[PDB]
């Protein structure tokens, strides 16, 4: 996260670390079984770290629980990113608790102009590298699709949005991929890609989570 803040520890109770030897992607918790991420945080291996504040330190609230089954998007598009979602299922339940808590999933697509939280322990820089023990936070408004279409001409789909700033300077960046938009109190976004990081009219493009429900839904109830 570029120009953000730091979250304080378990204020996004529902925000993973995916984890395979060190810390990869991140993922959001969406019910005691089951992890969202971006399929391409995709690799074999993963153990999900939930409760995680500093992640280079074993502070007292975290559960490593390794995956049993990874299931991503059957459309999904390597070249493109259309259909960046995966879904993750835990080899043993998480407890829930205050800081290892799931994240709603949307009812209806969220409008432009609403104002979301973007989390992660991605980089810090817009240029160069930097990161972050702890989880960082940006608040950030869901842009137009005119103008997430004008920064990005063929590239965005019917299953992406941008949200961020226009002016660069706030952003996700690496290593916060597969991390949450949350909207309203519900998982609005996936981290999913952009031009580089905070840089000016290239705003984040996520994941739009809203056109996935039913298929969430179904594959985990088959699964
Ligand atoms: N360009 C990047 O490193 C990147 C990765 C994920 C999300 C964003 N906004 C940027
Ligand atoms: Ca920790």
């Amino acid at each position: 996260i570029v120009g953000g803040y730091t979250c304080g520890a378990n204020t996004v109770p529902y925000q993973v670390s995916l984890n395979s030897g060190y810390h990869f992607c991140g993922g959001s918790l969406i019910n005691s079984q089951w992890v969202v991420s971006a399929a391409h945080c995709y690799k074999s291996g993963i153990q999900v770290r939930l409760g995680e504040d500093n992640i280079n330190v074993v502070e007292g609230n975290e559960q490593f629980i390794s995956a049993s089954k990874s299931i991503v998007h059957p459309s999904y598009n390597s070249n493109t990113l259309n259909n960046d979602i995966m879904l993750i299922k835990l080899k043993s339940a998480a407890s829930l608790n205050s800081r290892v808590a799931s994240i709603s999933l949307p009812t209806s697509c969220a409008s432009a102009g609403t104002q979301c939280l973007i989390s992660g322990w991605g980089n810090t820089k817009s240029s160069g590298t930097s990161y972050p023990d702890v989880l960082k936070c940006l608040k950030a408004p869901i842009l137009s699709d005119s103008s997430c279409k004008s920064a990005y001409p063929g590239q965005i789909t019917s299953n992406m949005f941008c949200a961020g700033y226009l002016e660069g300077g706030k952003d996700s960046c690496q290593g916060d991929s597969g991390g949450p938009v949350v909207c309203s109190g519900k998982l609005q976004g996936i981290v999913s890609w952009g031009s580089g990081c905070a840089q000016k009219n290239k705003p984040g493009v996520y994941t739009k989570v809203c056109n996935y429900v039913s298929w969430i839904k179904q594959t985990i109830a088959s699964n």
